[PDB]
Order: C-alpha cells, then sequence, then structure tokens
C-alpha cells in the first residue's frame, strides 16, 4: 500500500494536480511535513467538491535524498 514513513524534521515539497471531469486542470504547491502539505493539499480539494464532485487520490513520489553512513 501507499505508506508514508515519517521522520522528524521532514521537508517536502508537494505538487498537487486537480484533474476535473471535464478534462480540465489545475495545479498547487504545498510545502512543510508529509502530513501538514497533505492535508492543506486535501483541504483545498475539499472546497471544490461542491461544485466538482467527489475525488480520489494518488500518492506518487518523485524526488528522495539517500543518507548512506560508512562505518569505517
Ligand atoms: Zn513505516
Ligand atoms: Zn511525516
Ligand atoms: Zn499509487
Amino acid at each position: 500500500m501507499h505508506h508514508h514513513h515519517h521522520h522528524g524534521m521532514e521537508e517536502v515539497t508537494i505538487k498537487a494536480n486537480l484533474i476535473f471531469a471535464n478534462g480540465s486542470t489545475q495545479t498547487a504547491e504545498f510545502k512543510g511535513t508529509f502530513e501538514k502539505a497533505t492535508s492543506e493539499a486535501y483541504a483545498y480539494a475539499d472546497t471544490l467538491k461542491k461544485d466538482n464532485g467527489e475525488w480520489t487520490v494518488d500518492v506518487v513520489p518523485k524526488a528522495y535524498t539517500l543518507n548512506i553512513k560508512f562505518a569505517g
């Protein structure tokens, strides 16, 4: 499944792609912890439910940092 594994001091950027029933789209950016950034994106989507209907989301990571530590 789509599991978010929280890290302390995490800072991520979320690019939300809003796709409407008629094929038109809208994009917006959100920043902060994953929890904070996604909740703002979902709150935003909820403000559009009135005129655009129910929505579903797919979370797709695009960039990562790998911290590789050598013991010596
Ligand atoms: Zn986990
Ligand atoms: Zn998190
Ligand atoms: Zn997915």
